């Protein structure tokens, strides 16, 4: 088939709950980065064929959010667009499915990537449109119930987590390590500049006020080992899980211009790297953390690849006992793995995640001449996905 | 490039507002839609590569409500799923989308279509988390935000549909002529047992019984022009829609097995149809009724076709105004669509009708020396889908 | 001490719990008797000092709910009025705070009474104000929490029921019995006119209709014991209180001029009855229902009566439980007590329900040679008030 | 009749919307201020007879919230309690309700007073049983429907200020000048210790931390002419009525020990202060603000006073533009009108404001040694309420 290759790759900063983006809607996030990524691309917004974007938290949004991110934009009208929900793996997944829209023949360009707002998730009235009719009811966490609660076992992602900290043996102390590293990463990349040529600047301006928003407001400076010790568990009595050693709620917007090698070409487009394979798989729920086994498994066997071949790896960290199970599993070198920095220091804006990480990795190859990446993370509702990057 | 065709397509029956499907969630109706689906392909669940369905209200559904329609369904966890939101469009886009990723060679068998359960949906309080502070506030509907609202122009649906009868000058006694013949096939069509092999019985378990619900019941039968003459304008005053002219809120999920011809050949699975093209367009928000014009015309262009050939039409009736402007505009013989009533009658569920009209499209082919095909319909936010089939 | 007599008693019909009323508000039934009262006692409306009435779920009612009652009944806006909470008692407290202003030497012709509608309770979010941050939360029903809820033992008043039950030994069948014995003399009184001469029709007014309701409802005619028997226990597992035996939710407005035995002779007012005494008691909330033995002992005392020169009396069913505890300990002539049924039967509108009973009794006492009557009533909060008439 | 009299006045500081007692529920509040009205009194809590307290916001606080603040106060189940709602009057009106029961001859003791938590108040969902079908709501300000929006007029009380700004011509600088000096004497009066007789502070005790309030943090000291002058009209365009001039959203409560004469003669209570009269009026609920001026002039007369007999005056500042107005009528000197503040600078806790200004009244008549005291306020829907004290 056609090769595919990503033209450019932006972010907004990853802010934190009821923080820094609480003002700004997730379509709003989405807009400042399409129109970046179209300008750092070089292409007209003429050139684009669909706009694909996830989103999970789409109640009270109104119609088709990745649509009105198109518009908001300043993409024209012409221009079909999709919103998709695979949880924590949507902003992922629209990458590949745009890989495979262009491999069909389809599209020669499309506008790929996740949006989220952990932060203006409201609550709902499940009967209010019938009636209560008498007692008391649930007024529902809709972030909560649409994106951190199984469906199935009906308890907290968290609690898969401490399932998998259970069953593979991962303790406590393992779990803390893992955080204070992802902690110490991401302030040296954030404070010597890594992640300037990825992040698209906020302004939001108010009444009287305009303010930027430019830096991961998530990060904890001069984390501890002893810090992280003393925090309660955060999901269940006597766990290992707690806020310390798994991600948070966070607000962030994602975006990559995804295009045929041809179009690239005849566009005079230099691309970033070309998209050589991915995959996704389902798992058991009770131990969704664990989907990036088996999606980095198939995506490899595709490519031809071995895990020593990889040069740099983005796995997301949800909780540092799935991201053990699975590098463990997997046998990375964690020297090659979330170099600066993972989601316990920056983040987890649920619908963006997935292309938060790819954004990251794509730069990082960029910067440190890295050839072969990895980008994987896992599902909630038993799914992982997965892509691998050959550096142009 | 493969050939793909459609194995199955099944249907629940389309619930009216607050009534019989008003207790079954979506995510149970796309389960029984599935499953049935599953059956009548005559394939083994562990063939199927991916699960992708349309659902717009996703509002308090839970994680990912196609992966919980999968799972309901019996299907295999190790299965993939993804939700999609399109819309209007989103059960049909399942399907091209579909065809896509098999066109790509990523799969071989997929579960497309959509669901939807207006009945049920909630009410939303957006500022909960974090305050209202001080004043009265909105206390939203969900279904019409998320599902009949412009996110752009902030007015309903039905406005559109009187903008594209004040463009088009069509009269409010043409719209009532058209829901009349829908109304009138569509009457015809269920007692002389039009629907019995694309609908899959929903059993519903009562306090101390079962209810079974088969049959449509959004249609009014006996309807007259005299009795569509009488009601009051809608959505605007001297307007010419009305609750006559207009499609309902509704209930139902539309499930069909998408395969590529060589895997249907090794598994001996009889297809109903092949997909031969599809198409995707934007138009501006205020007129999303004629999205179907360029939608179908980009798709018609593809296969080599014209619409003097096509044998049966389904194109969506959200209302009899912009039904009778696409019409007219790509000149379709009159005779061959909607053959059973479309949705004036039938219902509009807004996740599962792209995936619904395709259904009964396939099921109409199988009935007739009926070779070529098109489903299309008009999507909220300024959009078209269509697909066309070939009889096998 | 000047004397206090009643110079005019009037009531709404009695709605059932999202009925005949539902589209009616409080202050608009308060309205309605209050007018029908002002007629009835032939009085001009500026001799009015004070309104002074019941009302207990207020919630978004609007200020001062008595105040709206006196306005859109024509009441001069120079008159005072006031909204008093005693839960179940408010509508008979009233009364007495009426004779006590009067005694006091501040006015000499009262409104008073009282008014709910339990059907248009709203529902409340609490934490809707400054956030409830994250995780779900209560969506509270205000008729439960304001009306019908321990705030000290947190169950339901009809746990207070059960607790009166087991500590008395009362039984299921002695409950049920006098349930059939209230639903009797209910349908007895009602058929033959009884409630006639004290009831002021509501107009409802419709779309393009009006309705009239002047029929209290909730009434279940034909009631038999085997019918009774068959319930399923309301509050608790293995319970003997149930919906048969307890009072149900209901909207009803009972309103009530009081006045100055020398008023009334200076406006040739013909008195009803002369309030003789009063009284308010408090007890363990636990057994509220036990509120009424004390509450009578204290007013009879006053009196200087007995229980056996009582011709009539007036007891509210909350629960056939707690009615059959203060009856047997008061030693009632069973003969004697609620003669055109009970609670059970008719309802309980809170709010209005302490004023409703003595509608109830001082008509009673003019069809009859009844000198001395007795109103009293059990208060969720643990209180009892009771009122002493004798007629002139 | 009996003579009636004050021994003891306390209450809590009034908090600020949303600040220091944000936390503490009204019951709460009302609690801690009967215990230490108790105590002050030199009273058991056994010789109560009746417990009588305003609270205006009473949605979601359970049943008899005046019953609730007896009890968690320690006082005995056996006494009677009531809620009394007179709006903004609410906590003056039980003081001289009960001083009328006490003239009834019905007690000797009686706890008065208000209680009020702004900051607390929910929101309300009123179709929430039955439902809301289709369509947005009104998510409503339980806050502003109950306590400070006009029901018959439908407009915010701030509009009835306008309305008598514009009647009686008073000037956006006159009213500026009005709440400059509220702000300086309260600035004054706190900062000299001149509350510190009368508030009984508040324990707020969380998970970790202690927090005491103890001072009233309404006021803005420092206030200036020119802060006051830039501000915008708050409820109207071209307005003359703003937050500045206006009062503000508060939590307070504030009790009295209410006695006959006698009974503190034989308990040793030495009084505060007699009651010597007081009255309640209703105007046009449109100038509101003007409910003092006839409620003033009623117990004026009934007293055999006169205006210029009165040493110190508490005239409610719900609005500079109606307490200038009723100022300007009653011909009152402004050097005796809120000697210590009002309620421009303190706030204004409705339930409880009446109250409040009473027991500043009484403890600035001791420290004082003022005569002749008068406390009246203004009260929505078209109300006015006064009292008249006379130093032991």
């Amino acid at each position: 088939m056609k090769e595919v290759v990503i033209a450019s790759a932006v972010r907004t900063a990853i802010g934190s709950y009821g923080k820094s983006l609480k003002d700004v809607p997730a379509v709003d996030l989405g807009a400042t980065a399409i129109k970046e990524a179209v300008k750092k691309a070089g292409i007209k917004p003429e050139d684009v064929n669909e706009v694909i974007l996830g989103n999970v938290l789409q109640a009270g949004l109104g119609q088709n959010p990745a649509r009105q991110a198109s518009f908001k934009a300043g993409l024209p009208q012409e221009i079909p667009a999709m919103t998709i929900n695979k949880v924590c793996g949507s902003g992922l997944r629209t990458v590949s499915l745009a890989a495979q829209i262009i491999k069909a023949g389809d599209a020669d360009v499309i506008i790929a990537g996740g949006m989220e707002n952990m932060s203006r998730a409201p609550y709902l009235a499940n009967n209010a449109r019938w009636g209560y009719r008498m007692g008391n009811a649930k007024f529902v966490d809709e972030m909560i119930t649409d994106g951190l609660w199984d469906a199935f076992y009906d308890y907290h992602m968290g609690i898969t987590a401490e399932n998998i900290a259970e069953r593979w043996n991962i303790s406590r102390e393992e779990q803390d390590e893992f955080a204070l590293a992802s902690q110490k990463k991401a302030e040296e990349a954030i404070k010597s500049g890594q992640f300037k040529d990825e992040i698209v600047p906020v302004v939001i301006k108010g009444r009287k006020g305009e303010t930027v928003v430019d830096t991961d407001e998530h990060p904890r400076f001069g984390s501890t080992i002893e810090g992280l010790a003393k925090l309660k568990p955060a999901f269940k009595k006597d766990g290992t899980v707690t806020a310390g050693n798994a991600s948070g709620l966070n607000d962030c917007a994602a975006v990559l211009v995804i295009m045929s090698a041809e179009k690239a070409k005849e566009l005079g487009v230099k691309p970033l790297a070309k998209i050589v394979s991915y995959g996704s798989a389902g798992v058991d729920p009770k131990i969704m953390g664990y989907g990036p086994f088996y999606a980095t498994k198939a995506a490899i066997e595709k490519a031809g690849w071995t895990v020593d071949e990889l040069d740099l790896i983005e796995s997301n960290e949800a909780f540092a006992a799935q991201s053990l199970a699975v590098a463990k599993d997997l046998k990375f070198d964690m020297n090659k793995v979330n170099v600066n920095g993972g989601a316990i220091a920056l983040g987890h804006p649920i619908g963006a995640s997935g292309a938060r990480i790819l954004v990251t990795l794509v730069h990082a190859m960029q910067k440190r001449d890295a050839k072969k990446g990895l980008a994987t993370l896992c599902i909630g509702g038993g799914q992982g996905t997965a892509i691998l990057l050959e550096k142009c």
